[PDB]
């Protein structure tokens, strides 16, 4: 698809069989989503955003769907306004950025 | 422009005479620049993203060269770690996600 930008860029994401609403988001290096329960043990990670530092929990190797698309690779899991999904994912499912 | 997003999707802008580098963030209701003097009246205004709320100064009809595309619209100003340029201008200049 090609989506334009008027609007929030929220789409329905699937991970553990849950759907979820998640923001496509190019100025995160990582995928940060709301906690959750995921698979596996989880190693510490600190992030920045615009209001200062996180902590997360760092989960790699999770199975992901993003509208439509399949993508495997690490999700952070922490206190986050929204279900952002980075670059580290956008990358696998083909995204770029066009004017 | 077709920008990959294997790295930071950062661009030059020019704004209020300066050349700046900024982040193209697709996530961001608003552009957030760090601390710089602007032309004409502002309000305060609190914004909110990864790590909670910051307070930035915020300035209207402001024109901002992006990529050499000319866009006018609200910039907001203050302790942003990175300067964002986020959809409230890449509209202007036709910005989409594909994949
Ligand atoms: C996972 C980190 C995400 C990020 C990283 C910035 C960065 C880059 C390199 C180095 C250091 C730091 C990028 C980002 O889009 C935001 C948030 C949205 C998730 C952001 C960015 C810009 C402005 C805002 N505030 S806002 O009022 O315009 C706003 C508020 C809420 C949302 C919502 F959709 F996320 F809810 C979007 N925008 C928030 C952020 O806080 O940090």
């Amino acid at each position: 698809p090609q989506i334009t930008l008027w609007k929030r860029p929220l789409v329905t994401i699937k991970i553990g069989g849950q759907l979820k609403e998640a923001l496509l988001d190019t100025g995160a290096d990582d995928t940060v989503l709301e906690e959750m329960s995921l698979p596996g043990r989880w190693k510490p990670k600190m992030i920045g955003g615009i209001g200062g530092f996180i902590k997360v929990r760092q989960y790699d190797q999770i199975l992901i769907e993003i509208c439509g698309h399949k993508a495997i690779g690490t999700v952070l899991v922490g206190p986050t306004p929204v279900n952002i999904i980075g670059r580290n994912l956008l990358t696998q499912i083909g995204c770029t950025l066009n004017f």
